[PDB]
RNA sequence: AUUGAAAGUUUUUUUUUUUUUUUUUUUUUUUUUUUUUUUUUUUUUUUU
């Protein structure tokens, strides 16, 4: 939902096995593009199941 | 049936010889097998 930050990612060799491995999140360097309003139109078009990562 | 007649114009002789339809005469002169086409798309080096 929020463009200047995101969730908890799984990604690697281990992120299920183990707690302390696979946790990462993104972020946006340069964001010179108009985000919020897009996030918004996808959401309230498609509605996706909003999860969490443990 | 004559004045009154009975006789092959016949035998014999090769139209033959000499002489290459011959010489010269390149089926060649030119014409780009090119021309448009991305070896491309899909796939988490990974779990009890």
């Amino acid at each position: 939902k929020d463009c200047n930050g995101s969730k908890v990612m799984l990604l690697g060799r281990f992120k299920f096995s183990d707690k302390r491995f696979g946790r990462v999140k993104f972020s946006l360097k340069t964001p010179i593009a108009d985000c919020n309003k897009l996030v918004s139109d996808f959401v309230k078009q498609f509605n996706p199941r909003y999860i969490n990562e443990e």
